[PDB]
């Protein structure tokens, strides 16, 4: 079988493993801030540099992978603590969309809400123009930020959040566990058929935005990830 | 909501939070070891102590939940590495069957290989009368070791194993990602229905058998679990 | 700390992980064959096609490496068996030299035998041009097949010869230890200052080349690696 | 060529290959417990029981090796996880120090740290009085525990480390790799002369101790073994 695998227990400039997009910055102590606090409708994007075989139009096949993530978003003064985090999947040539209003669209979509991705949002405003519910929630998205299904969910400001998430590629089902911080745990599922909406070679990483008002510290503090393809 | 949480770095005899039944041990490593090498059709068997509330039939809400575990197989001397370990969900009062031929059985089923528990598997003998595929495999067991589902495995001699497994309680999706020594991650996902097919109140816990011709060593190292039920 | 690790039990066409340079090919076992049997100055190699960040100009920190792979070498009826491998370390932009004759170049120099790379090579052809030694043996390389060092050794065609490579980046050490088939260790180390020989960036491969009579199949069967950068 | 070569993927009580020290016990799981959790300056020591020659005094020549293993230090409840694990190399006769106080001495050295060994220790206490750095550490050590070099590491509390150990004696250069649980690789090496720090023949082994209040489960997993001597 065919694996990728990495750990990152920290992030730096420089490192050829991960593709900065945007108003991406590293911090001192090793996290990724992902939006520029000073920025009107800024959009950040760290993906991982190797183009990753999710499926294969020879066998048929497609990976599974396991992956786990933790991030933290905190309230700055003044600004509305908005838009939240998505971790996506999309075609390999994936840059931010040209002329990004960020905000509701989490630096993956376009105005209307539509792009080419998969992903699991950590979306802290809700936006009627895409349908969002009315308070903080997790959502599946499936080529737009007008997710598939979401589940109520609360951001706490500053606190540090952990989620794992299962693609079972013979079920097609994404699971996500979210680990809140008063203890108690969020999980959301959703069968998405990989093959269907995405071509063989994706790239996996993280989107966060902001809007003039609303503005927030977004952070990835450390990624781990496999998957397996079956191979002829 | 109502939140059941803990984790296990080791364990101890002492200890009341874990019930320990049939042949099993704890090594002075801190490990817990399942069979007994000497012995013909040995069963060990490891619960949780409290029971934890999956299910209300007040509300009909199911919990939804988050347990990572790691455990060791390795083969001894003359002896064919059998039967395997199973991470097994029964009602409250659950005890080894009752003259239980241990082997194929895992400890949790009768000589049919009916039982009253839903498990994840970690089979390492192919047993003709329980249909089981002709190599090393992951199942999903719903009353019976004759899987609702398999995947193929492989069970390295002293690997370390570790398993994440989600339950998503709206999809009633059962979600388990296995990282083997080679590297490679294993996945298997089935809708089981836990309302359906276990009572309000049950144990969590660990199975594992021989044979008089079928032993090796059965090792659970770590155990971490978050369950949470919506009460409103 | 910032870490790379991968690791190859087999290999396979379409992996995104793996550049293929020249006359290289992916059995249906999965082994890397480098070289074209029917070719005249056949030269294969294969790159892990990610850079690798050895040594940082803002911390002046260089990495540590382990590294282990397998290869066979097997005679072909009536060709020399000629002319060996090499694991090689070179800037990320490595290309087959230009006009390249194989042989004793062992596709990562010019007719000089001069080169941008460091590496251990496995060489079964004496070129005095090269001042090899009279015997097959391992050398270590810094831009040159006129080795820095080698070591007398013995290429059994046929047999699988296991490789462990250790560069330590506080002392500059690059050490080998080659596992022969009649079990037999043979090692070698030189320190070599890679920040002082090589960019930032790099890429890690094997390259395999042969002559108009000097022909023999190269294979490269597994590989793993590791390798870990202080970060400040 | 004269060659040693051996492999253990676990140990047993019955088995004269090894020799048994001090406080050492063989657990049900294979695995060697180098400590007794329940003594005062508890030490533990096991030997490969056959010596190897290490050296010729007809030809001069001094044998390379190529040496792994995997070790495990978990922490116990109310005693600070302490001393350590040492692989050592000593004369053939060697024997646990008469009247050791353990601890710091890591059960190969006198109370001074003293004594006729060549080792890689993996020390997670720092003794002033042997001059340890302040935090856990891997030391290369000649006939002292005030180690020739250090290196920070971390021990993690029941983690599985696997480590990678070359001696090249042409460059007398002893090589060190670590490979941690957090994906990190650890290398020290430092240049010992061999054939004028020990005798003919020698034992190979690991040595772990404790205090009064400095006690934790120290066990080896496995380990693997090759030297050669030329005799031409
Ligand atoms: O000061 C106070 C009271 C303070 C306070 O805490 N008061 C508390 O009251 C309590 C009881 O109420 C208690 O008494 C308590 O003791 C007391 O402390 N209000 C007055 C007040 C404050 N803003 C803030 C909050 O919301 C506004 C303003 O600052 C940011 C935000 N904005 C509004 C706008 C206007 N453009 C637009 O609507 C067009 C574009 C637009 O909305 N894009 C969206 O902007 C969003 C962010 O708002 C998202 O990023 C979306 O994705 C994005 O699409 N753009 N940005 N607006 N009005
Ligand atoms: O020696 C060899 C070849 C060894 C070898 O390495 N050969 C190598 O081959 C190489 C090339 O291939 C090379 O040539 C190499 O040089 C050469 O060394 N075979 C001859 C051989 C060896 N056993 C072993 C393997 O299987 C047998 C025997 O030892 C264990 C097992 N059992 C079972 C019994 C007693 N029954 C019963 O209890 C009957 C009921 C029964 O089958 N319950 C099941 O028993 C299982 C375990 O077998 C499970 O636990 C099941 O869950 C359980 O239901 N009693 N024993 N049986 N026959
Ligand atoms: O048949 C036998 C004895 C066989 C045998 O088993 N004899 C046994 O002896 C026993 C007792 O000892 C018993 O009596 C037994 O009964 C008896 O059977 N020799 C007569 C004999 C055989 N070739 C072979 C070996 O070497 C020659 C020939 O086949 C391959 C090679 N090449 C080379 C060429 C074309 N040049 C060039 O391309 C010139 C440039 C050149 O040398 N680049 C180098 O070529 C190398 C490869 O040779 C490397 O690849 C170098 O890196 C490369 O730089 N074209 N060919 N040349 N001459
Ligand atoms: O409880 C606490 C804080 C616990 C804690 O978690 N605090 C947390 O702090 C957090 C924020 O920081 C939060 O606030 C949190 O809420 C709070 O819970 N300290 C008070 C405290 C605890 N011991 C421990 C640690 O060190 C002591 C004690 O237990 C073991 C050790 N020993 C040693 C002895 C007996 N001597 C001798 O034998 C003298 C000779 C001696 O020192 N040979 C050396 O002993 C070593 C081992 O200590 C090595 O083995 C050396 O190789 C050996 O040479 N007898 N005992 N000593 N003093
Ligand atoms: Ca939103
Ligand atoms: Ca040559
Ligand atoms: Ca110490
Ligand atoms: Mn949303
Ligand atoms: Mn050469
Ligand atoms: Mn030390």
């Amino acid at each position: 079988a065919e694996t990728v695998s990495f750990n990152f227990n920290s992030f730096s400039e420089g490192n050829p493993a991960i593709n900065f997009q945007g108003d991406v910055t590293v911090l001192s102590n090793g996290n990724i801030q992902l939006t520029n606090l000073n920025k009107v409708n800024s959009v950040g994007r760290v993906l991982y540099a190797m183009p990753v075989r999710i499926w294969s139009s020879a066998t048929g096949n497609v990976a599974s992978f396991l992956t786990s993530f933790s991030f933290e978003m905190k309230d700055i003064k003044d600004y509305d603590p908005a838009d939240g985090i998505i971790f996506f999947i999309a075609p390999e040539d994936t840059q931010i969309p040209a002329g990004s209003i960020g905000g509701g669209t989490l630096g993956v979509s376009d105005t209307k809400g539509a792009g080419h991705f998969v992903g699991v949002e950590f979306d802290t405003y809700s936006n009627s123009e895409y349908n969002d519910p009315p308070t903080d929630h997790v959502g599946i998205d499936v080529n737009s930020v007008d997710s598939v299904k979401t589940v109520p969910w609360n951001s706490v400001s500053g606190a540090v959040v952990k989620v794992t998430v299962i693609y079972d590629s013979s079920t097609k089902t994404l699971s996500v566990a979210v680990t809140n911080d008063n203890g108690d745990i969020t999980t959301i599922a959703q069968v998405v058929d990989l093959k269907a909406k995405l071509p063989e070679r994706v790239k996996f990483g993280f989107s966060a935005s902001g809007s003039l008002g609303g503005r927030q510290i977004h952070l990835i503090r450390s990624w781990s990830f496999t998957s397996t393809l079956i191979t002829t």
